[PDB]
């Protein structure tokens, strides 16, 4: 499809393996993962299991780009971590588009005085203002992840995703309350 | 001896629970993900049902007579809200019990629980679950922890992992 | 009918508790301040005893059959630590009980409690306190909340406050 | 004293009244107070009671300037707040010296996209890089607050503070364990 990239779970595992493999090549084994909620949740958990990283923390930050709510920049809603001083930190997200979210998170994490902050995203857009330190693939269309496919379907009746009928039947019932 | 759900099955597990919540007419205001096994289930359930508020509790259970230990609770007020606690497996049931007990202290309008899978000997049954299973469940999100314990478990992509793990052993720490 | 401690008395209350902790040989690893009445006592106690780790719990009790309601818990791991929960007054004792109960879920090595003042009818007695008092205590940190309730309470600087409060009523909201 | 300012509790109350009075003059009634832990704790609580402000949140941030630990800039250890979007926020600290702490906190709070962020400190030093939006007095010596007087005494056997003998007897016992 020209307008969407719809990766399978197998591609997501390949993406996470690739990040892990790159981390080991660079000898950057993080002390702490910072998952960018909520798109970075699954990537961070999978990477954590892959590399036996026992410490995951979280930042709730969102780039509002919808009909109901539109903003110019990412907005932090909360930061879920204690001291990161002297730690090697890796920020993990599912995709860097403009790169503003990773920049915002990097900036705020740097205020915790870690030993090092680096960034990882599964996917990168050509127009991103900064290349993440670690990434799996550059792609120039909108990515539909397995964990936000139904949000896309809700906003877009056209898109072809697996299990759509089962979802529509459920969504239908939700809409009637 | 082992149950190793595909991502396809995990999706069906989440669909199952989402359908039960809808059929039973319980639509959560807030999901509490039990870290870290519950975070992928919670995320998938949030997407399916369009639940915009996910909060988290860092809790651990060192099985061998232990009790669950809370390390942190990441949430603000839950008062007056319908909460669904979400975890990946209910084995002893201690974790869900502990989480429900602390969430109740936030005076929500209701707390219910959900886990993808349930063990026969669980002291408490989740309000919502996909399947009860006798075998040891290897999740897509903890398959390498299991392999690092026993290398001979029959999971896919094990060679790619062992390749990586080998290098990892040399550079850490 | 009223007890209105000076800052001098508050200091002596904190000294009293600090001396009791030292005499009794319990030196906390972590203070849990019960927000918001406990935060000034906790800060003063932290300075006296050189306690560098203060954490917090946002909890409220709407007296008229209610229960304390937790709004958030601000702490990471307490496991293996000696904790002292700190509040300004123990009236019904429900708040301290609730806080102790949730902190125990973090598996600390010990939780003890402290409040500056104690009411005769408290269901639970703080492990450390300064004085039991029958009167309604007006703290230096909630004197204006009391005045806003009843203007005729005998606190100092009330005219400066009413002057300010009057302007405040006009511009809010 | 040329080297220390040691305010009484009555002066602290005067300071908090003055901030409150200035807030009302400016018609800036905050929705949320951000207390800068731990020096801003007492000022924020007193201001909260004074102006009936029911929402107080917290940031744990420290400027290490001691023998045991020295740093160039403030370091955030944790941020205790949920969404501040669209709120009028007032950052409250006990003193602005270099002004780096208030700057750091203002910067991070601005990432939460509040309607407005302003700052208040009881005291201001002449060499501060920015004047807080609200303050009680400018002073050019080290302030010993009622809530960190014993920390000063521990680091400095000379300073004259009330109740020192009672403290030394206690400190003595602490040191022997
Ligand atoms: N599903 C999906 N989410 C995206 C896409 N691009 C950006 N996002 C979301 O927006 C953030 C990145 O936006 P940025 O700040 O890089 O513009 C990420 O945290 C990600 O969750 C996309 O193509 N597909
Ligand atoms: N991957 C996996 N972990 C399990 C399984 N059964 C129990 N556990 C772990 O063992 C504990 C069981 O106690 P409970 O989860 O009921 O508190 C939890 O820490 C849980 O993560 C299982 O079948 N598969
Ligand atoms: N200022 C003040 N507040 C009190 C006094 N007694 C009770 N309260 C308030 O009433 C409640 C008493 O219940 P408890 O504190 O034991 O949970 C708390 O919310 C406490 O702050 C008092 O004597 N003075
Ligand atoms: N006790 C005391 N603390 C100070 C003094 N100056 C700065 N501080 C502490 O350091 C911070 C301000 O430092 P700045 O970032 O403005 O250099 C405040 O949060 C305050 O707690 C002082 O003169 N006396
Ligand atoms: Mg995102
Ligand atoms: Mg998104
Ligand atoms: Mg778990
Ligand atoms: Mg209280
Ligand atoms: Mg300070
Ligand atoms: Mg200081």
């Amino acid at each position: 499809m020209v307008e969407y990239h719809i990766p399978s779970w197998d591609e997501i595992e390949d993406a996470v393996f690739s990040i892990g493999e790159a981390l080991v090549k660079s000898n950057y084994i993080p002390d702490v993962l910072i998952a960018v909620l909520t798109g970075g949740i699954i990537p961070a958990k999978l990477l954590s299991d892959l590399l036996d990283l026992k410490v995951i923390r979280y930042i709730d930050i969102k780039f509002y780009r919808s009909v109901g709510k539109t903003e110019s920049k990412p907005v932090i809603r909360s930061v879920y971590t204690d001291s990161l001083e002297g730690k090697k930190v890796l920020v993990v997200d599912d995709v860097a588009d403009t790169g503003e979210t990773l920049e915002a998170v990097s900036n705020v994490i740097t205020m915790f005085n870690p030993a090092k902050v680096m960034t990882a995203a599964l996917y990168l857009k050509p127009w991103s203002k900064r290349i993440p330190d670690f990434y799996y693939k550059q792609i120039d269309k909108w990515i539909i992840f397995p964990w936000d496919k139904w949000d896309v379907v809700r906003e877009n009746s056209n898109v072809p995703v697996d299990k759509k009928e089962r979802f529509l039947n459920l969504y239908n019932q939700l809409l009637k309350i």
